[PDB]
């Protein structure tokens, strides 16, 4: 196995995949990684038994379909792997712990949203539908670029929504278009 977690990519006290190679610190795997179970399969190890167990879940799917499912186990799990790959990104600790808004000249959003908050919710199972889960992670970046306007700090927020947006067509197989 790999000797660095696989999302923050440090050393530390490491949990190994049994059916892959990577390793994770306890909370950075998402759900945390689970108190017993010999063998212990990743979520990327899961992810990837959901494809292959139905291989026509990777043909196209429109968006608002997608958005629509209830939040059954496969969907629960859909979500919380889009989640960790946004966390695996380092510019994701810009989003992580809960925001505070003073700067001249701009007002703090309405309804402020992090990460942490996001990992809360689901673990919680406070989403009944995938669109509250999207609906969440898209407000991230939306708050961040309202609140910061023209500064160049801003694009830390596309960045990252980019990373989002990019793994929610891959993991919800979202039709490619133009
Ligand atoms: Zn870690
Ligand atoms: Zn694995
Ligand atoms: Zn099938």
């Amino acid at each position: 196995n790999s000797n660095i977690c696989e999302v923050c990519n440090k050393w530390g006290r490491l949990f190994c995949c049994d059916t892959c190679p990577r390793s994770f610190h306890e909370h950075c795997h998402i759900p945390s990684v689970e108190a017993n179970k010999n063998p212990w399969s990743c979520i990327f190890c899961r992810i990837k038994t959901i494809q292959e167990r139905c291989p026509e879940s990777q043909s196209g799917h429109q968006e608002s379909e997608v958005l629509m499912r209830q939040m059954l186990p496969e969907e629960q799990l859909k979500c919380e792997f889009l989640l960790l790959k946004v966390y695996c990104d380092s510019k994701s600790c810009f989003f992580a712990s809960e925001p505070y808004y003073n700067r001249e000249g701009s007002q703090g959003p309405q309804k402020p949203m992090w990460l942490n908050k996001v990992k809360t919710s689901l673990n919680e199972q406070m989403y009944t539908r995938v669109e509250g889960f999207v609906q969440d992670m898209r407000l991230i970046f939306h708050n961040h670029k309202e609140f910061y306007r023209e500064d160049k700090f801003t694009r830390l927020g596309i960045q990252v929504q980019d990373i989002f947006e990019k793994n929610f067509r891959n993991i919800f197989a979202i039709q490619e278009t133009s």
